[PDB]
């Protein structure tokens, strides 16, 4: 029986354009993690679109980190490949992105959708 | 039971100057955290000099991050902003530094001294 698709983000949210004033990148397992390392003292929420089976996340489509004024400051996306990310890969990447954004005293939370299925 | 001073670093290692190829720093209360962003895929050890009373760090003199080739790639030092810095503050700073060094797939370990008194995990 088929998995479920959960969206925090509208399609405009997924393709909103951004750029990092101070860029940082990384590749981990099979995910790409990005963060503006210029952003300071902001209030940030991570929003995601992903499928679930069970009550755990199965495949990430896209996670973005939004400041309260709507700037995109961070991002996790899957890559084409072998292997392909698990739920663990994504959990760790969230911790890695959150840790990174806290460096410059950003306050970071996740949506309820992420909290229930992915990171916590 | 007065404090005693624990020393992971030689006087040389303590007083050496250094520079970051890609500088990253932050102030967390009354500590200064620095790390070279250009260090990638290396093994790294954290060494510290600090005092201890009984079972925990009392005051940090200096903590530094070393490659096997002896470069300094990370540092945590106290600032004069007085009161001051607690063991907790230090604990948190080691945490944040490790996460920082781990971004670029460095493998970071700590001396037994740090592990016992200052930060574990």
């Amino acid at each position: 029986p088929a998995s479920r698709y959960l969206t925090d983000m509208t399609l405009e949210e997924m393709s909103r354009d951004w750029f990092m004033l101070m860029p940082k990148q990384k590749v981990a397992g099979s995910l790409c993690i990005k963060m503006d390392q210029a952003i300071m003292d902001k209030t940030i929420i991570l929003k995601a679109n992903f499928s679930v089976i069970f009550d755990r996340l199965e495949t990430l489509i896209l996670l973005r980190a939004f400041t309260e004024e709507g700037a995109i400051v961070g991002e996790i996306s899957p890559l084409p490949s072998l292997p392909g990310h698990t739920g663990e890969d994504v959990k760790n990447a969230i911790g890695v992105l959150i840790g990174g954004l806290e460096w410059n005293d950003n306050t970071v939370r996740v949506t309820e959708t992420i909290q229930r299925f992915a990171w916590r």
